[PDB]
Formats: structure tokens, C-alpha cells, sequence
């Protein structure tokens, strides 16, 4: 029975409206809908993992596992096995796996982040799930971020205590936020962001809805503008958005969008918003594909749609050698040229590195770089020869050309990480000096940028 080297993944959002759901939801796991849609011909082909995320959901858990585990044996003839369930008030993440999957998957792991400070703590956080897949690590964030058109910058500030202190992954990996911990990760939810056009524009926007002529609502859409400033989900991804505005619906029908302020809405109008969304991270240079990205036309029970979203996702197997893991092997090295870091700090302490990575046996440090000024004011860190050599566990180069390699920069003084990136192994050549590149980001924020040359030695 061969290890896989890609799955299938399978990420749902809805936020339920405190409603309990109609009787059937087959429609939202089988991406059928407004936006790109999954053929008819993979309906029975079960996804390797579901990741279900709800907001407002009025059910137990044990009530949604029960209608999500028939669900899907109805569509696949297959029991799926639950890996993880979390609930943080009224916000909810599952996560199903195929039966076969049940001895790849391990070190399950649970949390949730309450954002906000007294009045605005209650509601509202985050849910999440990590766990290793074979020798790949997989993160799913559920997140209700703040409501109403006027607090983008509170979303924002929610989505950057989310990352800070969601404690998911691998615990050894001390200076990284959830945003590098994972090969891949997932973060969805009702992140509430709105589209931002006058109130008395309302009628317009739905007659554009009617049309089918998203374009002028999508570029005052304010997740898509707040990334495009970089002031919030720094390096995700999301898929071209080619549904309908998933909110806010007049319920048990799909015909009326309702907008219109009223009490119980505090008062605020609703314009018809892409509340409901998918976007992820992957390490550089690992194969990940959205294969739908969408939202159900058929499930009315809740003032939002159900939004789906699939992806092929490349993964690796557990691999075992002669050598490692339990020693190095001494045909492989990892040798570093002509590194520096550029940080934007405006302090004058030393900074060395850690390498950190799953293909070593515990995380290197560096020496001390040399402080220079750049040209344009910046703080420039350089190593040059000065990188430890890095002694990899197993020297197999279809095992060590999929590794990654996470870099953190740390004062001297303090030991805190100013910036943390990503280089992949995925080398064009071995025994070859080759440029590498990652920026650094601390919080989630841009801090600077790591550059420099690799030279990677496999048993080939
Ligand atoms: C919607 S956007 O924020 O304006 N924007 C457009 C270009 N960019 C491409 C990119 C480079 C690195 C990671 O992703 C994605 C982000």
C-alpha cells in the first residue's frame, strides 16, 4: 500500500446564523454552486481530509459531528474518522479524515484565541487544528473576526492576535507564529471584511450581483485592499472570487439580500459583502492547487451562504534511513555563502541566527553577524562565510531536496526574534552555489529580508 504523495483537501466555512441546518448540506462538500465548482464526474471521490469551520453554530458537537459523518457517507459510502473537533463559544472547527489516513495522521493538536478587551472580549476568536500528515505538517485556522464595514482596522488587529498566540504545531519551533510552523496552512472563517462603497449605493451593488459583474465590488473588497497595502495575511494566498456575496441574506431563500439598518443589527447597514473566505500558506515550492473555491445556493437556513474550498496538497512520506533519524549521515550538508540579513529595526544590538528543521536533529545557532548601515538607512547583518554547516539527518536526495529550513535573526541582548522566513531545499541543482531569498516578518509583519547562496550536498 504506497504512501500518497498528494491528498486531497477539503476546507468548509459557514457561519450558521444560530440556526440549525436544513436536512440535507451534501451541496457545500461536494463544491456544487456560484464560483469555480467541482465536476459532477468527482462526486463520489472522497477528499482525504474535511475541515469544517462554523460560526454561530447553535449545535452541540456531537449533534454537527452526527449530521457531518451521514453527510458525507452519503455522498462517499465512506465513515470518515473524526481527527479533531474544537469549540470555542459559537465558533467550531472539525476535521474528518478517510479511515486509511487514521496511521499517518499525529500529534493532533487543539487551541483557540479569544480576541478583543472587555466589551469586545466575548464573541469573537479564532479556532484551530494542526497535526502531521506522513512528514507533513498541516494548520487550519477558523476565525470570527469583528463585524461592521467600520472596523477593518479591528479585523486586522484580530487577525495578528490570532497568529501571536494560537498555539498549534510544534512546540520546539519557538521563534515562529503559526504563519511558518506548517508545510501548509489554512486559514478560514467569517472574517467579516465588507465591501466598501457608499450606503445609498445598496440597490446598485445588488443590480451588479444580478448581473453576475463582480469586478467593481471586488476592488472595494477589504480584504483584497488591506492585503494589497500588506496590513493583514502578509504572503497567503486566496483563489479569484467568482461567486455572489455570501452575505447577508434574508433567510430561507437565496432571492434578497437584506442591507438595510435595523435595531437588531445595532443599527448598521449590511451591504453585501464576501464575509466568508478561504486563504492559504505553503512553504516555497511545495505543490499546492485550489481545485474549487465557491459558495452553496441550495442551504438558506442561515443570513450567509456555506463557502467551500478544495485543494491538491503535496505531501511526503515518513522516511526512514540506515543513518537517520538517530544519527546525521554524513553524506549530506547544508553549507550557507555571502548571507546577510536587511531589517528594518532602528536598534544597534548583535543578532545571530537559528536554522531550525525537521531534517536536523535539534536547531543550530550562528555566531554573531557583523552590523553594517545600508545605503537607504536600513540595518544590514552579514554572516559571509561565518553559517555553521548544517548536518542533515538522512542525506537522500528525494528525501532532503523536500525539506525546508526556517531561519529566525535573534538579538544578542534579549534572545527575542526580530524576523523569521523560509528557505526551501528544492535546489535547481546540488554541489552548486545557488541564490536563496526569504523576507522576514515578525507577528506577521514585514521586518526585513534574509539573502544569500546555498550549497546542498545529497548522496547523489
Ligand atoms: C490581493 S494582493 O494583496 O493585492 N496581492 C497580489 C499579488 N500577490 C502575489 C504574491 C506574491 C507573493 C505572494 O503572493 C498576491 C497579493
Amino acid at each position: 500500500q504506497p504512501e500518497p504523495d498528494m491528498i486531497t483537501i477539503f476546507i468548509g466555512t459557514w457561519n450558521m446564523g444560530n440556526a440549525p441546518p436544513p436536512k440535507k448540506i451534501t451541496s457545500w462538500f461536494l463544491s456544487k454552486g456560484q464560483g469555480k465548482t467541482r465536476d459532477d464526474s468527482a462526486d463520489y471521490i472522497p477528499h482525504d481530509i474535511y475541515v469544517i469551520g462554523t460560526q454561530e453554530d447553535p449545535l452541540s458537537e456531537k449533534e454537527w459531528l452526527e449530521i457531518l459523518k451521514h453527510s458525507l457517507q452519503e455522498i462517499t459510502s465512506v465513515t470518515f474518522k473524526t481527527v479533531a473537533i474544537h469549540t470555542l463559544w459559537n465558533i467550531r472547527i472539525v476535521v474528518l479524515a478517510k479511515p486509511e489516513h487514521e496511521n499517518r495522521i499525529s500529534h493532533i493538536c487543539t487551541d483557540n484565541v479569544k480576541t478583543g478587551i472587555a466589551n469586545t472580549l466575548g464573541n469573537k476568536g479564532a479556532v484551530g487544528v494542526s497535526f502531521m500528515f506522513n512528514g507533513t505538517s498541516l494548520g487550519f485556522v477558523n476565525s470570527h473576526l469583528t463585524s461592521g464595514s467600520e472596523k477593518k482596522l479591528r479585523r486586522n488587529q484580530n487577525y495578528m492576535n490570532i497568529l501571536r498566540f494560537l498555539a498549534l504545531g510544534d512546540k520546539k519551533l519557538s521563534p515562529f507564529n503559526i504563519t511558518h510552523r506548517f508545510t501548509h496552512l489554512f486559514w478560514f472563517g467569517d472574517l467579516n471584511y465588507r465591501v466598501d462603497l457608499p450606503t445609498w449605493e445598496a440597490e446598485t451593488i445588488i443590480q451588479k450581483i444580478k448581473q453576475q459583474q463582480y469586478a467593481d465590488l471586488l476592488s472595494h473588497d477589504q480584504l483584497l485592499t488591506e492585503r494589497r497595502e500588506q496590513k493583514v495575511f502578509l504572503h497567503f494566498e486566496e483563489e479569484e472570487i467568482t461567486f455572489a456575496p455570501t452575505y447577508r441574506f434574508e433567510r430561507l431563500t437565496r432571492d434578497k439580500y437584506a442591507y438595510t439598518k435595523q435595531k437588531a443589527t445595532g443599527m448598521k447597514y449590511n451591504l453585501p459583502s464576501w464575509c466568508d473566505r478561504v486563504l492559504w500558506k505553503s512553504y516555497p515550492l511545495v505543490h499546492v492547487v485550489c481545485q474549487s473555491y465557491g459558495s452553496t445556493s441550495d442551504i438558506m437556513t442561515s443570513d450567509h451562504s456555506p463557502v467551500f474550498a478544495t485543494f491538491e496538497a503535496g505531501v511526503t512520506s515518513q522516511f526512514v534511513s540506515k543513518n537517520g533519524p538517530g544519527t546525521v549521515d554524513s553524506q549530506g550538508q547544508i553549507e550557507f555563502l555571502r548571507c546577510y540579513a536587511t531589517l528594518k529595526t532602528k536598534s544597534q544590538t548583535k543578532f545571530y541566527l537559528e536554522f531550525h528543521s525537521s531534517c536536523l536533529e535539534s536547531f543550530v545557532k550562528s555566531q554573531e553577524g557583523e552590523n553594517e548601515e545600508g545605503s537607504e538607512g536600513e540595518l544590514v547583518v552579514k554572516f559571509g562565510e561565518t553559517l555553521p554547516k548544517l548536518k542533515p539527518i538522512i542525506s537522500d536526495p528525494e528525501y532532503l531536496l523536500d525539506q525546508h529550513i526556517l531561519i529566525s535573526i535573534k538579538s544578542s541582548d534579549s534572545d527575542e526574534s526580530y524576523g523569521e522566513g523560509c528557505i526551501a531545499l528544492r535546489l535547481e541543482a546540488t554541489e552548486t552555489q545557488l541564490p536563496i531569498y526569504t523576507p522576514l516578518t515578525h507577528h506577521g509583519e514585514l521586518t526585513g529580508h534574509f539573502q544569500g547562496e546555498i550549497k546542498l550536498q545529497t548522496s547523489q
